[PDB]
């Protein structure tokens, strides 16, 4: 039940596999690629080195044949991710935008709660 990943910036994690939907909504891998190409430019400048992994575990969540929830990041990933990159958004005039809002992850990876810690 678990399909390839097809977003090409999204290769060399962890994990091989996903299934749509994601944790920003789409239905569609093509719809996440889109709209993952707003990042690439954050992901170039290096203000996390976790930052790929982050983006995709949310746009393409992990996904194994014994588990039918998508697994996506811990919420301290998340953090760490947002605490060093927000500084640069907020530089241009963006901001951290609710869709990657990190207490809406799983604090910690638990037998409460499943997610990817990062590496
Ligand atoms: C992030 O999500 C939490 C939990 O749903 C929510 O209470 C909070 O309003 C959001 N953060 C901010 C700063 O609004
Ligand atoms: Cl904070």
């Amino acid at each position: 039940r678990c399909d390839p990943i097809r977003i090409s910036m999204c290769q060399n994690l962890g994990y091989n596999v996903t299934k749509m939907p994601n944790l920003v909504g789409h239905e569609l891998q093509t719809d996440a690629e889109l709209q993952l190409t707003t990042f690439t430019p954050l992901i170039q400048y290096g203000c996390s080195s976790q930052l790929q992994f982050f983006l995709c575990s949310v746009y393409v969540p992990m996904c194994t044949e014994k588990i039918n929830i998508p697994i996506g990041p811990c919420g301290g990933m998340c953090l760490s991710v947002k605490r060093r990159c927000e500084p640069v958004l907020k530089e241009f005039g963006f901001a951290w935008p609710e869709s990657l809002n990190c207490s809406k992850f799983p604090p910690q990876n638990d037998h409460n709660h499943m997610c990817m810690e990062g590496p």
